[PDB]
């Protein structure tokens, strides 16, 4: 049956938002957060781990996803030291399994996690948030790692260095207890010259090939994939969830075709993904996970400096998907939850 | 088939502004009404417009006139009367003399609502309003006036009285409203029970079931605020408001979730698992029933440092209600075999 616990990304002591406010978003169950104190490629030890933990608890909640242990560029290459990185990988991943959390999830993006023309985008509610100006500036490099990819590593020599990858830290994953969720390359197309594998269903089910685990799996981010409108979102969750190979949502809308993408609210009609039809899914296959917003608009006075991830439209998007599961659970037959213990502190009858 | 998104709006003075309101995924209308008329007096034109002008301008739509304010002078029984209902004559008429379609209000002794508490800690660390029994067991309630109209209901006006004065106000400017357009929306009492020695006629099932009648037509009809009622347990919010649909006499929906018990009551977040009413069953009669009017997320906690002081109007959680409802009923849209529909038009500029 589905356990699926809502959840919001915090990032730690540092964030313009804190865990308080996060904790009243009714329904808010997890926390998606990582630690930011050590260099990527190098290992996360047990005592960064525990005192998020430790925060997070706290504020009661929980950590849900570890929200990325960075995948360094040497990996990525290839590059012949790439095992001393990956072992470093091995000890985050277990320490992770260390700290009782049932999820990491990473990237395979060489250089750019993500593109974005416009970071203040209107829109027409009023709003400003991210697009992708396919034309503006794009197509232009961004002023080594860089001309090696545009050169040397094509697509299948980045392909078996991720196979090499993965094959070697699953059976390390399997012992931790740990769940691994392959965030797809955003936007889902090679850009500036680099490769991008990660683009939609074949990749997947070669992906989900390469290790046949479900503690080797996908984040299904669904705003990703579909910012390509080459790929389709409710098929692709279909697929995935088919073979039990989904390990994290992320549930964020954009709207898109043969021009580019810009962000947009999460309401599905704001965009193209039917964001009902996508949960709907996650009903009818008792799916088990944690589900964020994952970006908002900024709407009313959101000082939040960086970019996507401030908390008022985020935890907008987060009561529509409260609404979105309750609904659909009850029109299923089922009974949804939100982890809500106590409704009143000191009556009661 | 569609209901309308709505949400209040306190005038000019609101410290929530309108882009703010206009920011809120699927919102579409405004509930609004004047402030510059002393209260038992007329409604210009010209005062609607002015705040009409306000507002279409940012986008919205008056969906409805939340409160012109009868004067207790008119609930009294008092002979005075008809002149305070010749200039609520005035404000029904020149309401509809601006496409407003709906005009909610209500027949309440002495108070518009009642709170023991208006900071009371809920367990995910916010405060909502709550109305504690017991709390308000040690206390005695112009200043001397209020003195005297307090005596005179405990008094001279029994509960049949009420009734009285209520179908005189009611066969006197149900005309007004259907001469007009305006369709007139009656709010149930909060609490939905007596208090103060003081009676309360819109209290349940039965009391609709009496006023209805009271005027049998379409433009006679309620405000379906499933959280007074349900600030009952006897109440049953889910037959209530089905009865109501089939009558076709719910002219506006207020949606706001409550916890209770012989203890009193206390407010919570729009969520059903919250507290003590299954909104998804709210909705979902909402659209087996085809209701054409709209719907306000009323009331929310006071989450994340708002500064609002009022009731329950800060921008946030009544705004995280909104999306909740924009999720439930989309959602139960589609199973249904309807398509939803909000505020969307052009999803990029
Ligand atoms: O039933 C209630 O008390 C609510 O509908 C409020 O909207 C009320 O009318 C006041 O405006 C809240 O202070
Ligand atoms: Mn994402
Ligand atoms: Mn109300």
């Amino acid at each position: 049956g589905s356990h699926m616990k809502m959840s919001f990304r915090w990032y730690g002591k540092k964030d313009p938002v804190t865990l308080e406010e996060i904790k009243a978003i009714p329904g808010m169950q997890g926390i998606v957060t990582a630690v930011y104190d050590v260099p990527v490629g190098q290992a996360w030890p047990l005592e960064n781990i525990l005192e998020l933990k430790k925060m997070v608890e706290e504020a009661g909640l929980e950590i849900t996803v570890i929200e990325s242990i960075p995948v360094h560029e040497d990996i990525k290459q290839g590059k012949p030291n790439r095992d001393a990185l990956i072992e470093n990988y091995k000890t985050s991943i277990r320490n992770v399994g260390a700290a009782g959390i049932p999820v990491v999830c990473y990237n395979f993006m060489p250089v750019f996690d993500w593109t974005r023309s416009d970071l203040h985008h209107p829109l027409p509610d009023g709003s400003t948030s991210l697009a992708f100006l396919k034309s503006d500036l794009a197509g232009v490099d961004p002023v080594a790692i860089i001309e090696n990819y545009r050169q040397n590593i094509s697509e299948e020599d980045l392909w078996a260095n991720l196979e090499y990858f993965i094959k070697a830290i699953l059976p390390t994953a399997e012992e931790a207890g740990v769940k691994m969720a392959i965030h797809p390359d955003d936007p889902p197309y090679g850009i500036f010259g680099l490769p991008r594998i990660i683009t939609g269903q074949e990749a997947v089910e070669r992906f989900l090939n390469l290790y046949d685990s479900e503690h080797n799996g996908i984040t299904m981010c669904v705003g990703s994939y579909a910012s390509d409108p080459k790929n389709d979102v409710l098929a692709m969750t279909e697929y995935a969830l088919k073979r039990n190979r989904i390990n994290f949502m992320h549930t964020r809308n954009v709207t898109a075709g043969a021009w580019g993408f810009q962000e947009t609210a999460h309401l599905s009609q704001a965009g193209d993904i039917d964001m009902n039809a996508v949960v709907k899914l996650l009903v009818d296959y008792d799916w088990q996970g944690s589900l964020r917003p994952d970006h908002g608009r900024r709407i009313w006075g959101d000082q939040t400096k960086t970019p996507g991830y401030g908390l008022y439209d985020r935890a907008l998007g987060a009561t529509y998907f409260n609404g979105l599961y309750e609904a659909n659970m009850r029109a299923a037959g089922k009974t949804p939850d939100f982890g809500i213990k106590a409704k009143t502190v000191g009556t009661k009858e």
